[PDB]
């Protein structure tokens, strides 16, 4: 009703014994420097994967809300924006496997979503279940980028800065509720990204969040592209805060901050 | 569209005849968050039984919601249920109404209504409220006024409703108020003014006066006394507030002419 | 199928002209400049026989709290609710030859099943041409003619049209899909675009419900009658005349953009 069983099914072997890790990569809540999404897109461009289920977009998508994009050229409609929402099985660069679940959070019908996606990490086994956050925060591009960790197994993690809060609800956290209830195995990882920066793609944050999940899911992932897109980056953000005093302001006040709560944490 | 609760609650009853249904959905006339608070204070200061819940997933576009999560202690602790449901509440002196209270419905009203009239034909209820709260040019130093349309608005004594004809953005419950009379059945819907520079945040005067409405229409008690004490207090900021700037002062006087002149002309026409 | 029902009796069809009927898309909601895709299908409406062939279910495909269809309350009574009727008609033209015309809310849920049963409607209907409608805000004065582009696979049966073009990105709509879903299945298709002066846009501009309506009259071979439409284009271009004579800045907004029209008028052509 959700979903779509792909035919035939992709075989998920471990040559290693264990159940899988899920990766949960939604775009639509927490998209700070485009960092979720380019999780979801970096791994599928550089590793083999397979399309294990596609969930029903008329069940699950307000679409003048999202508008796909539509390509005219050669004076046709010649292509439109899918906007897949999928579970992968996807081979590390030993080819141990793993899930993903990545596209748009759904619009509509978060329960049976939220059930469905239950159902399938029973079906396949799944031992942990990872979500992916990106949030701007009021931080530095000059300092490191910062993880923390909810849900119960966040044990697994080792690079983590991790109070009582309230967030707007996502799709991803109702999983992670009903994960939780059910006894399982779920942690949500969510990236800090200068807030200055959230609008723009943030290779530094979808690199914290890859290398986040290669640790803890004992991954061996390919991210040396990413590590040069952040240098990139870097280096041009560093041209234009070097080009003018305002800005060079703020950061030097952020740094500060940072530097200090660091000490408080520590 | 909806789930009745088992083992059902007996919504009798003798009091002799059929309850009336207050409906009090979230989303659409918030002036002063008075709709919320009205629902709100009868569940936390009355006894209530659930009737029947509906599906969130047939009724909400979740992204425009976003009902709010809760992490405490590195763990997602709770998640809001956003329970549109259909309550029976019983007053002060354990007199049973009916009331639907929870989010508007962001699809599927003729479902929606069409479910709702099945559940007021299943309780036999007799008159139908739904309740509004729209930001009006009025001021914070004068009465809180409600205006009632429907077909049975002459259960309401107090209600400066001198009104015509207007076209407003299209609701659940206005839908849902069109079906019950189109099928002949008793329906009236409330609406509190509420000073509209005070319209975004609580405005308690207004919940009070939505409730004292549905007190005096439905012959309910109703322990009122938080609201008054809470009235006074928003006053109190309001005054100083006002007291602080000629501009305000000028603004609410203003306010004050046109109050006064158009309760005037109500009175006027309503011996 | 469960996204619409069919009107019975089935009203009449037919013409005295072989091959089937043209199929005019009007879906408002997505590409709305001058209101002009709104007022093309409530024109035609207004001036011409027409009969309703299928409705389409609101509850499968509108998202209300986002389009609140409008009531009506007069006598403290609610008198009137707005139906926001998404439907498919069969409409007459002067010489009383069908066409049919899709007019209403753009859907915004089930884009999927929706564009599968408007394609399940052409096919039973024997539609051998649809046409999408737009209207967009772009640079251009009020000061010169109303352009139309087109994109698809039957633009050559409209004549005057600045189309054709090149690569371009724009968001998502339901008449998009259900062209590329045409597209797919060997139809013929086309959108038409009209260039509206992004200053006026969030206005009535007659002007440009005009064109579009001449578009299709040339394209459909229909005679379509659209002489009140230039009537109200005259008393709107009056009133915009005035509104550049109070306004100093307003003329040279609209000097600037008469020069970069009538220059790439020529310029590029």
């Amino acid at each position: 009703r959700m979903y779509e069983l792909e035919y035939p099914s992709p075989e998920v072997s471990g040559q290693t014994a264990g159940g899988p890790t899920l990766i949960v990569a939604l775009q639509g809540y927490a998209d700070a420097g485009h960092a979720v999404e380019s999780s979801s897109s970096h791994l599928m461009d550089a590793l083999d994967h397979r399309l294990i289920a596609s969930f029903n977009n008329d069940e699950l998508i307000d679409y003048r809300s999202r508008r796909p994009v539509v390509v005219i050229e050669h004076n046709e409609v010649t292509s439109m924006d899918e906007l897949n929402l999928g579970l992968h099985v996807v081979r590390d660069n030993d080819n141990k496997p793993f899930l993903m679940l990545s596209g748009p959070e759904p619009d509509l019908r978060w329960g049976d979503f939220s059930n469905a996606v239950v159902d399938l990490v029973e079906k396949f086994g799944v031992e942990n279940t990872i979500c992916l956050y990106a949030a701007p925060m009021t931080v530095p591009h000059t300092r490191p980028t910062v993880v923390t960790a909810h849900g119960n197994s966040t044990d697994r993690l080792k690079d983590q800065v991790s109070t009582r809060m309230t967030v707007p609800g996502s799709a991803s956290l109702m999983l992670e509720k009903l994960l939780k209830d059910k006894g399982k195995n779920v942690s949500g990882y969510t990236v800090h990204v200068p807030h200055y920066v959230s609008a723009s793609p943030y290779p530094a944050a979808t690199l914290k969040l890859l290398q986040s999940i290669a640790d803890s899911a004992d991954l061996n992932l390919p991210l040396l592209a990413l590590e040069r897109d952040a240098e990139k980056v870097h280096r041009q953000l560093m041209e234009q805060t070097e080009e003018s005093s305002e800005i060079q302001r703020v950061v030097g006040a952020l740094e500060q901050q940072y530097d200090s709560e660091l000490e408080r944490y520590r």
